[PDB]
């Protein structure tokens, strides 16, 4: 069951976004959208996607219905089977992702943080819990 | 502990402090200082100070050498000879203190966030892991 919630005053530098969840054994791939809409086809200012199938994690972001320049991860920080606890943390700059006990990867800002007004958790993943700082 | 780790490029809005430990059986009281200097009798832009005898968590800054407003938080989110993790995260506001799954407090800045160049975890705590995003 995905988790996809509203942020009614948007999301600010020192906004946090903490994911603590549960890759199962089947997964394939699994993603966190900060949205600009409701719509299935709304503008990401950031598409975070773990992908098992493909050994890969992919940064994104849309705009006008098309993906932008896609950003590569180092390495895959998850595990087909295994708990993982992500931070993704929103400076002036561009967003943060943790995994673990390190920083992942800085995503620069494509579209303006004032726009970000939804969270969405999904794919193939298993939710404990997903907090908005 | 005492962690006194420094902070080259300063902090910004978007910088989390994650603090990882276990309060002892006995504790009474511990504290982290982000101090506006390289040394301990710096100026302290946050002093989150647990007090688990007095049962409260008081919030302050210190300038000149004299502390300056006391805060507090809602109740004590710790227990004695439990482990806890804390978040202190800087924004535009100020700083945000998360422990546990709750947001506890917002302690809007006093010095200028620019200042800080110091992080300092002391008193009656067990430390694991103190890490800066
Ligand atoms: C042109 O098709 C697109 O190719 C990208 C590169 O594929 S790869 O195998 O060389 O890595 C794919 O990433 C892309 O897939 C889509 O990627 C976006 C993020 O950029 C998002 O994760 C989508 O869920 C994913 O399908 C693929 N696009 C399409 C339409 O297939
Ligand atoms: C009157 O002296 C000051 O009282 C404060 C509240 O007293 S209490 O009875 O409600 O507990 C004390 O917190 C304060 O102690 C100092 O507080 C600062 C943070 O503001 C810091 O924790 C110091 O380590 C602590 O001594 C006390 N002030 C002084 C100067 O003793």
């Amino acid at each position: 069951v995905p988790h996809k919630s509203s942020l009614p005053e948007g999301i600010r530098p020192g906004t946090v976004l903490r994911i603590r969840g549960l890759v199962p054994p089947n997964a394939s791939r699994f993603h966190v959208n900060l949205l600009c809409g409701e719509e299935q086809g709304s503008d990401a200012a950031l598409h975070f996607n773990p992908r098992l199938d493909t050994s890969e994690v992919v940064f994104n972001s849309k705009e006008q219905g098309s993906w932008g320049r896609e950003e590569r991860g180092p390495g895959v920080p998850f595990q087909r089977g295994q708990p993982f606890e992500v931070l993704i943390i929103a400076s002036d700059d561009g967003f943060k992702a943790v995994v673990g006990d390190a920083q992942y990867h800085h995503f620069r800002h494509r579209l303006p943080l004032a726009r970000v007004r939804l969270v969405e958790v999904g794919g193939d993943v298993q939710l404990d819990s997903v907090r908005i700082f």
